[PDB]
């Protein structure tokens, strides 16, 4: 079966951080062999699901980009299906979806309140992962509608739990984290502690997996709601606070999600998915 030394060489990005204290690869440009697991997957038959929830104006400003740009560089050559949560099914983009590529929509209820928006997502998500997702897919990603896929997103970014490095972070001492720091919250990390701060627009792994992650986080962020606290960065805090307690197996360089507004670092090679303008 796949071994890390058939598909990952830490060495070619000598000046990043490609592997961590638990032994998960970090996913930097140049230290993947896309080829090695395109073949590898491609006899498994494997399928990725891809979850993106859009409300409101969110539909109009921002979906139509993500699912063009989903559809041309996202597990290209392995079968995709796009879970599309919107609030209204009459506003949603009808794009060409390229071979492998179908899709599904579900109209769901809006919330007001941030707080409250991030509680429902999560809980969702968990709900169709046990109606559907789980016997429809191997992997699952879930992933925010304001942002735009620039090259190619690939079988390399597969694992049973897969975590984005946040772009402005990536650097920081763990000191200086914007980790939830009030012991009310459930998302409580005391200063020092932690190993990288993960970004909540971005993340996956199998479905069982992601069912854990999103019924934690759904849990942190009912018991925060209950105990009138709302966690700094809402479900970004309490997926930090998860990642922390399940390390993730496999995360992915901020490449993979880059904030252009930061400038083009050496570190950044070659961009996959963008923050939104
Ligand atoms: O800190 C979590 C929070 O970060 C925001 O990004 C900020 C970044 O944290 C800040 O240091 C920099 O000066 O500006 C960035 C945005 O302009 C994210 O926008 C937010 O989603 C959280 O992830």
């Amino acid at each position: 079966k796949l071994k890390l030394s058939d598909w990952f060489n830490p060495f070619k990005r000598p000046e990043v951080v490609t592997m961590t204290k638990w032994k998960a690869p970090v996913v930097w440009e140049g230290t993947y062999n896309r080829a090695v697991l395109d073949n590898y997957y491609a006899k498994q038959k494997i399928t990725v699901g891809l979850t993106v929830f859009a409300v409101g104006r969110y539909i109009e400003h921002y979906l139509e980009e993500f699912l063009t740009s989903a559809n041309k560089h996202f597990m290209v050559g392995h079968p995709v299906i796009f879970y599309i949560m919107v609030d209204d099914v009459s506003r949603m983009p009808l794009i060409e979806l390229g071979p492998l590529r179908s899709f599904k929509v579900f109209k769901i209820k809006p919330e007001k309140r941030w707080q409250d928006i991030s509680m429902m997502r999560m809980k969702t998500i968990g709900e169709h992962i046990v109606a559907h997702i789980q016997h429809e897919v191997d992997f699952l990603f879930c992933m925010d509608v304001d942002q735009v896929f620039q090259d190619k997103f690939g079988v390399e970014t597969l694992g049973e739990s897969v975590a984005q490095l946040q772009a402005w972070w990536y650097k920081a001492d763990p000191n200086d984290f914007t980790y939830e720091r009030r012991k009310e919250s459930a998302a409580y990390i005391p200063f020092g502690e932690g190993d990288f701060y993960y970004h909540a627009a971005i993340f996956g792994g199998t479905p069982t997996q992601v069912l854990n992650i999103t019924q934690e986080c759904f849990k942190g962020i009912l018991k925060d709601k209950k105990n009138d606290i709302e966690a700094q960065w809402h479900d970004e805090s309490h997926l930090n606070k998860y990642f922390l307690l399940n390390k993730p197996t496999k995360i992915l360089s901020p490449e993979y999600c880059w904030d252009y507004h930061i400038g083009l670092p050496a570190d950044i090679k070659l961009v996959k998915m963008s923050w939104q303008t």
